[PDB]
């Protein structure tokens, strides 16, 4: 079942065996991945997370971050920690309470403390449209047409060496898959559907790193939805989802009555289905339970290339067509070395005081904040360009904007930039050697937002900076709860931190 609007989430620790293999994790409602939490549009969520962890090695304080929602005038209920609150300190519980207004689509909640999302915190989160502009394109979209894609660790995150390239073990469709090594026929996911219907498919990335090729044997894609933004119909063959990313596809249930493989090939670790890894099944209603016995293509003809997107509205482009044709066009300075990102020459460490908290308390400008470097202003009301060019080692990098959705203006591995009709989404490929992806979005939602790489291991190796937007109006527009004024004074009493 789903759960939501309003609801309690407990969060603990449990062993699980999703590839055959038990280890300890950090869970949400007792299941890897975590329940879905879904309401409408424009409903109130009140979220309240129950901090249950007693295992340090996984860290017993949590914080939750509601991926690709604006938290207009909530920014106090985000959940990056140390950017819009201290931590959840065990034993304790915090409502998220917040709005979505204007904001229908697919979803999902992480922790956001450290790397503990790859330790077992991941769910979907699914805000339906009961007027959705898609729902004459088919039959069936509930909590049985969610398709989730994770990587799995053996080693606990806590043990993962700063700014390695680390490796999963598993990748988990629906939760279930077969490890790369040591390979045993554990049970793998069943995706059912009857023949002739049509089906929402809500593909959602939970990964803390790796990329996927996503496909079905015998059967295409019908991409209506990226990001949470509608798009005009696309069909494909093969769909490349990046880390956070989601997609919503028609799946026609058109082919004979039978198995079918579905495939998710990641870019690091296990390489092919040898076994059944990367691997999970559909099957029509009436197939005889075994196994799929079909063949992926050599090449896919149909791939998804993200500049064939377009939004199904009319959204635009902000701003004037050219480079640098924005109030504020800023182009970010991307590194990696020795270990450590930098963005614009500084390595994102998490300040002690939270950024909203510094912002409460009187710092207003953004050489006042901390960390030093780490911190830019945005002015209220205004176009912003961000420019992303690629290098860094470690990419394809997937970097995603809290707060806000964006126009990708230029795309990965693509010259050319759109400033007429492109997708707007939350997470963008940034490509390669090169490259210059940018982004543009206004200025409408005062607060301090999260500018990252999704792969979990760069952004706890530094690959962050704070967008501090409309640094004047932040206290009026963001009124706290006293539960979020009492969480940095409960943080640093259990810690013995003074502040
Ligand atoms: C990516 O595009 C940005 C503009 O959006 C380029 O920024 C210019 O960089 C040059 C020096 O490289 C400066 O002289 C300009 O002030 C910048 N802004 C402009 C022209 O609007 C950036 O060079 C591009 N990067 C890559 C790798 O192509
Ligand atoms: C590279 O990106 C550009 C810009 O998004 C794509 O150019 C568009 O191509 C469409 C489809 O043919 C035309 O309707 C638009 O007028 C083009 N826009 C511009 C600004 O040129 C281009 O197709 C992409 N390249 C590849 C190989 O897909
Ligand atoms: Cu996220
Ligand atoms: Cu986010
Ligand atoms: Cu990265
Ligand atoms: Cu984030
Ligand atoms: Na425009």
């Amino acid at each position: 079942a789903q759960i939501g609007p309003v609801t309690d989430l407990h969060i603990t620790n449990a062993n699980i065996s999703p590839d055959g293999f038990s280890r300890p994790a950090v869970l949400a409602g007792g299941t890897f991945p975590g329940p879905t939490i879904a309401g409408n549009t424009g409903d109130n969520f009140q979220i309240t997370v129950f901090n249950d962890l007693t295992d340090p090695s996984m860290l017993t304080d949590t914080s939750i971050h509601w991926h690709g929602l604006f938290q207009k005038g909530t920014n106090w209920a985000d959940g990056p920690a140390f950017v819009t609150q201290c931590p959840i300190i065990t034993g304790q519980s915090f409502d998220y309470n917040f709005n979505v207004p204007g904001q229908a689509g697919t979803f999902w909640y992480h922790s956001h403390l450290s790397t503990q999302y790859c330790d077992g915190l991941r769910g979907p989160f699914v805000v339906y449209d009961p007027n959705d502009p898609n729902a004459s394109l088919y039959d069936v979209d509930d909590d049985t047409t969610i398709i989730t894609l994770a990587d799995w660790y053996h080693t606990l995150a806590q043990q993962e060496p700063i700014g390695a390239a680390i490796t999963a073990d598993a990748t988990l469709i629906n939760g279930l898959g077969r490890s790369f090594t040591n390979t045993t026929a554990s049970p793998l996911s069943v995706i059912t559907v009857q023949s002739g219907k049509r089906y929402r498919m809500r593909l959602v990335s939970i990964s803390c790193d790796p990329n996927y090729l996503f496909s079905i044997d015998g059967h295409d894609m019908t991409i209506i939805e990226v990001d949470g933004v509608n798009s005009q119909q696309l069909t494909v063959d093969q769909i490349q989802i990046f880390a956070a990313q989601r997609y919503s596809f028609v799946l026609n249930a058109n082919q004979p009555v039978g198995n079918y493989w579905i495939r998710a090939q990641p870019n690091s670790g296990g390489q092919g289905f040898d076994g059944g890894i990367n691997s999970a099944i559909l099957r029509y209603e009436g197939a005889t339970v075994e196994d799929p016995t079909t063949t992926a293509p050599t090449t896919f003809s149909n791939p998804l290339v993200e500049t064939d997107l377009h939004p199904l509205a009319d959204l635009g482009v902000p701003g004037q067509p050219f480079r640098g044709g924005a109030d504020d066009p800023l182009v970010l300075n991307l590194a990696f070395a020795n270990g450590r990102f930098s963005i614009d020459g500084v390595s994102f460490v998490p300040p002690t005081v939270p950024v909203l908290l510094q912002i409460l308390s009187g710092a207003q400008n953004a050489q006042d904040l901390l960390p030093a470097g780490s911190v830019i202003s945005l002015p209220s009301n205004s176009v912003i360009e961000v420019a992303l060019p690629a290098g860094a080692a470690g990419g394809p990098h997937p970097f995603h904007l809290h707060g806000h959705n964006f126009a990708v203006v230029q795309s990965a591995n693509n010259a050319t930039p759109n400033y007429v009709n492109p997708i707007w989404r939350d997470t963008v490929s940034i490509g390669g050697t090169g490259d210059n992806v940018t982004i543009r979005f206004t200025t409408n939602n005062p607060g301090p937002w999260f500018l990252h790489c999704h792969i979990d291991w760069h952004l706890e190796a530094g690959f962050a900076i704070v967008f501090a937007e409309d640094i004047p109006d932040t206290a009026s527009a963001n009124p706290v709860p006293q539960a979020w004024s009492d969480l940095c004074p409960a943080y640093d009493q259990a810690h013995n931190i003074s502040t």
